[PDB]
Formats: C-alpha cells, structure tokens, sequence
C-alpha cells in the first residue's frame, strides 16, 4: 500500500473498487489482499474544504459508498477472507456510519444510500444473526441513527425511522411493523427505541438541541413517527403543564405590574413600610417580583451551563432564553440600585417590566396560529426590520446632520432634537416647519422633502412590500420552526417533570412479531399509528 | 399581540411617570395608542426623571408596534 | 446616455464633491451660501454611504432593490 | 419585489464585480497576487510535443450519477 | 452579450484525441462521486486588452444580458 | 370487540371468493349482523364501520364479484 501521508494505507483493492473492476477485486481478494486495510491518509479524512473523499477508510465501506452491491456482497461472502462487517476506522465508524456520513439528502443520494444501508444490514443479519449492528457507537458515542439525526441527514433518518423489511429471518430488522389489518384500515407500530429517551443520544434530543448549523433541523421533525410522537406527548401532559406555566407567568407579570405601578414617589429608597394594608400588599408584590426575577436568572444560568453555547449559538439561536435572562438581569440591577439608594432602580425596573410583557409572546407556542404568527414576527425582526433600520438610520442621521447644520442659534441646533423631529415624519407627525432659525428656506425645505421622499414614501412602503414577499415565502419554514419550538418545550417539560412521573413511555411493551435471531420475544415500547389506504387491497 | 405590547409599554411608561397629569394607566395607554393612528406626540409629558429611559421606551414601542406589527398586518392580509 | 442611465454611484459621489468645492468657493468668496452647499454635500454623502452595501449580499441586494424602486415605482408615482 | 429578486441578485453581483475590477486595477502596491488561478498543467500535450500551462481555476464537483 | 455562446465556450470540453487541447474545461482526477474540474481562465482573469471580465463589467449598458453573463460558472466562482 | 363476526365476514375480509362460495353453499347466514364495537363509528377506538352485513362488507371492500 501507499506510504505517502496523503494516501496512507491505500491498497490496490481500494483502486480496484474505485475503478469498478469486479474481476480485479476478485483476483486481488483471491491473492490474499487485506479486506480490512485502513486507508487513513489525509486525502481520505473529513474536512471537506480540503480536496478529499471520506468513505470510512475500509474497502467494504468504499464499495458501499460507491453504490456497488456486488462488491460488498463478495467482500462479505467471498471464500477466502470475509470482511468484518463490524469493522471500525480511526473515527470508530462502521459501514453504516460511513453510509450515513456520505449522505447529502439529494434524491439519487438518498435512493442509493437507502438501498445500500438496507442490503448491508440484511447481510449483517444473515452472516451474524446475534450481532446488533446498529447499536455500535463510534468514538463520539453516536449510533448510525444518532449520527443521522445529529448531522441533519433527513433522507436517511426518514428511511430508518419507518423501515420495513418483509423477508423471513429479517423482519426483526424492521422498525415499522403492522400489528393487525382489516380492509382499508391497518394499525402500524413504530419502534421508538432511542427516540423518546435513552439517556445518551435520543433522536428528539439530538434534533431539538442541535447547534443551529445542522442543515435540516427544522425539517427532520416532519417525518411520520416524530411528529405524531410529539403531538401525543403534548396532548398527554405537556399541554396542561405548559398552560399552567403560562398562567403562572401571567400572574407574575400582573403582580409585577401592580407592584411597580404603585411604587412610592418619595425620593431615595429603600422606602419605610407604612403600617397599612396597601403597602403590605405592595411589599409582598415587590418580594414576589424579585423572587421571580431570581428564578429566571437561575433558569438562564442553568440553560447556559447545561448547553454551553459556543459564543455564537446564543446569538443566532435561542433568543427566548437570552430575553428572559436579560429581563432577570434588569430586575436584579433594579434591586441593587434600590438598596443602594439610587432612583435609577425605576429605570431598571421599567425596562424589566416592558421586556417581561413583551416576553409574554414566548407562550404563543402551544397555539398553532399564534405560535406561527410569533415565529413570523421573529423572522421579520431579524431580516426585514434589520435591513430597513440600517438604511433608515443612515438616511435619518444624514438628513438630521444636514438640517441641524443649517439651523443656527435656536431651540433646535442640537443633534438630538433635530433627529427626533425628523423621526416624527416616520410616525406621521412630522411638522415640516418645525423651525425658522435658519437662512435659506429653500435649502431647509428641499432637505426635508428629500428626507420625506427617501424615507416615508419610499422605504416604509418598500418595507411593506418586502414583508409581503417574506410572508409569501416563510409559511412552511414558519410552521416547521413553530413545531421545533414546541418540541423543545416538550423536551424541557419532560426533563423538568417536578413529581417523578413514571409515564415516560408512550404506548406499552407491544410485541411486534416475537421472532428474534433467537427464539425469544422482543418488546420495544412501540408507538401506534392507525392508517387507512384505499389502494393495495 | 398588539394589545400585549401596548399594555406592556404603557405600564412601563406610567411607572416611569411620577406626579403628572397623565400618571394613570388609562391615559398612558391612550397616549401610546395614539402612535398607532399616526398621532403619537412622542413628548406628551416631562413629569419624570430619566428622559433617556422614557424616549427609549417610546421608540422601542414605536418600532415594535407601528413600524413592525402594522406593516406585518398589511403583509399577512396580503397573503390571506 | 450611459453617463446617466448607468453608473449612478459615480455621478452621486461626483456631485457630492462638486457641492463640497462650491462650498469652498462660496466660503472664500464671503458668502453665507457655503452652508447651503455644505449641507447638500453632507446629506448626499451620508446617503452615498449606501454605496458600500455591496460586498454584503443581503444589504447589497436590498440596496439594488432600493435603486429599482426609485427608478421605476417612485418615478411613476411622483409624476 | 415579487419580480426583481433574481434581477437584483444579478445586478448586485455585477456591482461587486465592478468593485473587484476597480480594486485590482488601482491596487496602489504593484502586487502580483491578483493573478488568481495558479499555473497548472492541463494536458501537457499540444498538437506538437510541447506542454501547455494555462492558469486554470479549480472547481470541485460531486455527482451521484454517471459513475 | 451572446450569453449562450459564452456559456458554451467557457466550459467547453472535447473528448477525442488530437482535440483535447481545444478544451477549456478539464477533469484532473475523479474518485467515485468526487471529481475536480479545471476551467481555463485564459483571456478571462487578465490579458492584453479584452479580458472577458473587463468586457462584461465595463459594457456600455446596451448589451442585452450583461447582468446575467457573470452567472456563467467560472466567472462567478472566479469573482467570488 | 369482534362480536357477531361470522366466518363469512372473515372470508370476505380476506378476499377469498372460494371460501365465500363454500360458506354460502354450507348455509352461511348472509344477513348476520356484526354488532361488535370494532365494526362501528367513534374512531377513538380502532375499527372500521361497514354497515355490519356481509353484503355491505363486500361493497365497502371493492369486492364486486362477492356483491
Ligand atoms: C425593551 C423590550 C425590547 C424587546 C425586543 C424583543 C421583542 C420580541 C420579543 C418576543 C419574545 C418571544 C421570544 O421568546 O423570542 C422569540 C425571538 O424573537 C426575536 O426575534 C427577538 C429578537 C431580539 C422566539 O425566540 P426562540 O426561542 O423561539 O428562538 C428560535 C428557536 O427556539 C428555534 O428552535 C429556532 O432555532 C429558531 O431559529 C430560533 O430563533
Ligand atoms: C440631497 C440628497 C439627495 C439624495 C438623492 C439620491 C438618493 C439615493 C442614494 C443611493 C446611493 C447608492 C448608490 O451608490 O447608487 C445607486 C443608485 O441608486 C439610484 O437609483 C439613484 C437614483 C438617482 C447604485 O448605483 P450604481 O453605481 O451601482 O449603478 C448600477 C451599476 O453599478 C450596475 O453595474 C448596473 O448597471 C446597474 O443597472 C446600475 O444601476
Ligand atoms: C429609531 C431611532 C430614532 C432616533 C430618535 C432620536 C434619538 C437618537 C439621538 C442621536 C443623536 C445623539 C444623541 C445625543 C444625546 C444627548 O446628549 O442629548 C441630550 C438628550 O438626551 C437623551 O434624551 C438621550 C436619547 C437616547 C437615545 C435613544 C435611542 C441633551 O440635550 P436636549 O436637547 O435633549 O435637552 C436640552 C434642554 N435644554
Ligand atoms: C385597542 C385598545 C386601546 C386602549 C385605549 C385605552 C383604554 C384601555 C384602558 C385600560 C386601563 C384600565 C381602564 C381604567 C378605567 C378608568 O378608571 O379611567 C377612567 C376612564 O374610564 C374609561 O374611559 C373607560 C375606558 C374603556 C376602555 C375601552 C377599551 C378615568 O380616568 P381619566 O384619567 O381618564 O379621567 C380623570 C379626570 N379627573
């Protein structure tokens, strides 16, 4: 084999498989070619930005990855040296891990990877019936299913989660079963192992807590078992727990609003408690407000500690955690300024109050229409309002500086006042003759009319047009993002659970077929999905 | 969503206002509603301390409601 | 014709500088109208900051859409 | 805006192309790195025995058909 | 502005003996799915007078397809 | 749940014309009403309503020959 660092370990068998020469592969295997040689040169590794092609470093994985069913069948089932199907590379990836890794979710890629995955698994069952091939974990601890979920390979995940194999001595490999049938109706059973909970790399946890760079994190939850599974968990318990949380937060904000509204107007806190009923209720409300702020503070800290976002995933993603955390930060700064004898605690408190009432929009998830609407609000803020505010603020600052330069020795002639007066045009309140403290009236009115045309007539109506294009284009994306948000809510509610709920599983230890590789009966905690098909009588 | 935002920023603003003509949830809610109909004064009172906090609250309310939610309503009615 | 129907940015930057130079001429000519030329130069320069939205795909495409709105819809509407 | 999406993308790309050409033509430092491709041997066999180096640009592609 | 002919020429690949030197697109190597193309860039990046990038960019605005011509593969990737 | 299901209902369900013919030859009751809750509405429990009768079962399963 090659000794060069770029192609270290490449045998002639790798070239023969690459060249799709079946006869050369047969001759090489006949002459004792090693069928578990590790081609681990720098060309064959990951880091796709460099030139290279990763296939799992082994010739069986090469033959599988290149869509050569004959060569994988031969290498597993040759007379001289059968290849170990559970062989592992430097990463710990098996053949199925390599097939998952090379997928890119295109139609032809999904077709061949699905077929090769199926055939490799079937051959593994035939040659090694006792082997649980799909339970092998690489050095990152990921099974092929967990690798598919973590990497966003929706084409492979969507195949695996509803896999049907009908051949005798292979039905145990299936993950979708049929318990019974009638005429148009039949009841399907989905495996559900390592989906709802396995304490390591459950598919729901892997998808929901992805780092936002996964290509299809929003689309992966639309597959047949996961969507119904999340809806079932929702309607089982999380709808009630979530609505209770929403009610509690509403009470919290009502109490905070009441306590802040009736703050004492005297100077220099802390305020002596006058012996009267209203002030006792006020002090109780303030204490509850600070208590809830501390609660959200520690919840945010727990989020950041449990997840450890890598300094960008907490700005591109998970906005609600940041917003609730900042609300609590404003509350705690308000407490510090309150006991420090500073009036600025009112400033911190009112920012906390406004932010909390706007964070009430968090709970629109769990309601489909309001949740999708809130998702669209998020996308408008991030894409259209951001571009608009960049260009708008550039124009506002430019024309404000020109106008305040023109104005001389007046009640205006500060940059702030002129900026505010030019901003008033945006809200339909611009005076257009707010001062006469200038010379050159034509210059003043030309500047203001140019500002009006460029901002109020052009940019606001253009913002309406671009938001129209956006709502025309983000419908399906908004529904998927809402479903992902509700999924994250479901997982957090299940992981909090507050009473040691035993009902973590969905639908009982149903017997699927009861034909393992041995004579034993396998129970898999299945999930039932009743389906109707008028075709295929 | 608009009434949630209106009530939130109205409560914040009336909390900031102290011993003034408005100084009440109804009057502040009405003054913040006036932005929606293109009649918001944006300096309707000076009975506070912390002018920066007042104007930041009103500008944030304006951006979140008048610029964003109304134009989004127009866009969504277009889609509908 | 290509001096006006195309290459708007060069024309706008040139006109900004023309306002600056006319401001200098009026400044040393003892005329207050240098303030008029200066403020037109200043406003035009801050609006010409939109030139640098290219090199960012989203802001660049947005600026191009602003250009086309001005040329087609705002022109017909303003007529 | 429903109709100028691709047109705006193309016009932006043209604007950035003009920027690139102006930046490389001005350049203020006599830097030769603007030649952007590198001198590779394409075939090395012209109609005569001589070899052809043609300053090519590499573009990697992936296909799952026509094996 | 003949975008069709330009799109033909810039990725021209002729698979026969004594004509491969005419090509402007070459495949240096090819693994199973992966293969690396090579585009010529003679008279594209820089040349005596009439570089294709300079000709397209500094066109007189009466060319038919001047906006769309830079989408032809080697030109877009070279500019990026 | 499968109350009232006769052999004729199973024969029609399995699409076996021969078994239906043999059962009707042996005096199978062609008006037997399958009154089981599996053969009724209220889909919260699995099932399939077909009108409870073998003729209606044959019609609802696209078995024109049995009809
Ligand atoms: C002074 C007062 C100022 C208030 C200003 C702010 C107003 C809006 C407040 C609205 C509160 C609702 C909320 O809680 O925040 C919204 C975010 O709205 C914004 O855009 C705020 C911009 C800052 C939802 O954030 P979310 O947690 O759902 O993040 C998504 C993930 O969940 C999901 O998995 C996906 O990865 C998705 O890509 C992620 O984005
Ligand atoms: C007192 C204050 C008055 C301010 C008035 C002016 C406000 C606008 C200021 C906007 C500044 C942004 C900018 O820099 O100018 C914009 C032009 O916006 C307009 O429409 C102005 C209408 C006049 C882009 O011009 P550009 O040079 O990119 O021209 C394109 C070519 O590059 C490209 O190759 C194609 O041929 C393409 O078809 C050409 O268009
Ligand atoms: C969508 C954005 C629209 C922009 C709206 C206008 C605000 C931007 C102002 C930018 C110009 C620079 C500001 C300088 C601040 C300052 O130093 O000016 C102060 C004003 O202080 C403040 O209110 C701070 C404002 C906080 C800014 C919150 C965004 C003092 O002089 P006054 O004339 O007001 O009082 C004088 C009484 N004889
Ligand atoms: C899209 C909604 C926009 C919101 C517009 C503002 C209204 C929301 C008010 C909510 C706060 C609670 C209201 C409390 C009522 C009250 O007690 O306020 C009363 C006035 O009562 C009313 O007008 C009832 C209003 C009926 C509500 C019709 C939606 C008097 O105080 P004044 O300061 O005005 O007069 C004092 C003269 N010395």
């Amino acid at each position: 084999s090659y000794t060069d660092s770029y192609y270290k370990g490449q045998t002639a068998l790798h070239i023969a498989i690459e060249r799709r020469n079946m006869t050369l592969v047969t001759l090489l295997v006949e002459n004792g070619a090693d069928v578990q040689a590790a081609a681990n040169g720098d060309f064959f590794k990951k880091t796709k930005g460099r030139p290279g092609f990763y296939f799992g470093e082994l010739p069986l994985s090469l033959a599988a990855c290149t869509n050569q069913l004959a060569i994988v069948k031969f290498l597993l089932q040759n007379s001289w040296q059968p290849a170990d199907i559970s062989a592992r590379d430097s990463v710990g990836n098996t053949v199925l891990h390599a097939l998952v890794e090379v997928a890119d979710n295109t139609v032809d890629n999904t077709k061949f990877v699905t077929s090769m995955y199926n055939e490799i698994l079937i051959l593994g069952a035939k040659l090694h019936p006792t082997l649980k091939l799909e339970e092998i974990t690489n050095r990152k601890g990921l099974t092929p299913l967990a690798l598919a979920a973590s990497s966003g390979k929706i084409g492979v995940l969507a195949y695996i989660l509803q896999r049907e194999i009908h051949e005798p001595e292979c039905r145990h490999l299936s993950r979708k079963f049929t318990e019974w049938a009638y005429g148009p109706v039949h009841s399907s059973l989905y495996d559900l192992s390592c989906i709802d909970t396995c304490e390591k790399n459950s598919v729901l946890e892997v998808i929901a807590y992805s780092s936002s760079e996964t290509p299809n994190r929003h689309d992966m939850l639309l597959v047949e078992p996961l969507n119904r599974l999340l809806q079932d968990k929702w309607d089982r318990f999380v709808k009630r727990i979530f609505y209770f949380n929403f009610f509690v937060y509403c009470l919290y904000m009502i109490i905070f609003t009441a306590a802040a509204y009736y703050r004492p107007v005297e100077g220099l806190p802390p305020y002596k408690l006058k012996n009267t009923v209203g002030d006792y209720f006020r002090v109780t409300g303030e204490i509850l407000s600070v208590s809830g702020g501390v609660y959200f503070f520690f919840r945010g800290i727990q989020y950041f500690l449990q997840r450890r976002p890598s300094l960008k995933s907490l700005f591109v993603d998970s906005y609600s955690e940041i917003l609730f955390f900042v609300q609590s930060l404003f509350m705690l700064v308000s407490v510090v300024l309150y006991f420090s004898q500073r009036k600025e605690y009112v400033a911190s408190m009112v920012f906390s109050l406004a932010m909390g009432w706007t964070n009430m929009l968090y709970y629109t998830r769990g309601f489909q229409q309001m949740g999708i609407y809130a998702v669209m609000i998020e996308k408008m803020i991030l894409r259209d309002l951001c571009r608009f505010m960049f260009v708008y603020l550039v124009f506002l600052f430019g024309f404000s500086t020109a106008v305040v330069t023109l104005i001389e020795d007046g009640k205006y002639n500060s940059l702030y006042s002129t900026c505010l007066e030019l901003f008033k045009f945006t809200i339909g309140m611009g005076d257009l003759e707010f001062t006469e403290n200038y010379d050159f009236k034509a210059v003043f009115i030309i500047l203001l009319l140019a500002y009006v045309i460029l901002t109020y007539i052009l940019l606001l109506n253009m913002l309406i047009a671009l938001m129209g294009e956006t709502v025309n284009k983000i419908a399906q994306e908004s529904k998927n993002i809402w479903k992902l948000q509700r999924a994250i809510t479901i997982l957090d509610t299940e992981k909090s659970f507050l009473k040691c709920m035993r009902k973590a599983f969905r639908s009982g230890k149903l017997l699927q077929v009861g034909f393992t590789p041995d004579g034993k009966d396998d129970y898999r905690w299945c999930f039932r999905v009743d389906e109707v098909n008028w075709t295929t009588w």
